[PDB]
């Protein structure tokens, strides 16, 4: 299993990359962020495992940062796998009320703190959590960093194909993708869960893939 990677994007923004075996043939790649406000650190998604969440936290703690909070972009384990471990360390975990309902329904440990607001400022003027509407999942969120114009699109941003449709809302995805394009056109960088980082055009590529997936589902 490849090791957790940490890469600096700019001052105050790091991408964490963790890996999971799909079964014998190679691995899934998952990107999240760590955002620094002075000496406060915020996890944007957890790695898949408690073990990789602890490695990630330990890397920032050793450099004099305090983990002030985590946000999970959706209920799937690639965003939420570390919540139980973070809770055991009394590190504040956040998810939307809908995300916590979906964790509870799937027999998973919930985030300690939840919110209902469509636009939720995890950190005033620094970290915005936004619900564009259903897509990859009913609850999928994005995270916007206004000072860097970095959008973390999580598993919503799907420039090359929508992936697993098990929990997806194909009827809503195109509308949700246009809402995102319309709000975050000033984005300098779009970081997705499962693809290479890109420019604002990844939001339009997602819209196109959403339209195509909906069209194909209506044919059969
Ligand atoms: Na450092
Ligand atoms: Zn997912
Ligand atoms: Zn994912």
């Amino acid at each position: 299993l490849p090791d957790l990677k940490i890469e600096k994007l700019e001052e105050g923004v790091f991408v964490h990359t963790s890996f999971e075996e799909v079964n014998g043939w190679g691995v899934v790649t998952k990107h999240g962020l760590v955002v620094l406000v002075n000496t406060d650190a915020y996890l944007i998604d957890t790695p898949f495992t408690a073990t990789d969440t602890e490695k990630l936290v330990n890397w920032f703690v050793e450099r004099g940062y305090e983990i002030k909070g985590t946000i999970s972009s959706h209920f799937h384990s690639d965003s939420t796998g570390g919540i139980e471990w973070l809770n055991s360390q009394s590190i504040p975990t956040y998810a939307s009320e809908l995300t916590n309902e979906l964790l509870k329904k799937s027999g998973k440990v919930q985030a300690k703190y939840s919110f209902s607001e469509v636009s939720y400022w995890l950190v005033k003027n620094k970290i915005e959590v936004f619900y564009p509407g259903p897509g990859h999942t009913q609850d999928n969120l994005v995270v916007w960093l206004p000072e860097s114009k970095i959008l973390f699109g999580g598993c919503f941003i799907k420039p090359h194909g929508l992936g697993n449709l098990g929990d997806a809302n194909l009827e809503a995805w195109p509308k949700s993708a246009k809402i995102l394009m319309s709000k975050y056109g000033k984005a300098k960088l779009v970081v997705s869960s499962h693809s290479e980082k890109g420019d604002a055009s990844l939001m339009k590529r997602t819209w196109e893939q959403a339209l195509k997936g909906l069209k194909e589902s209506k044919k059969t």
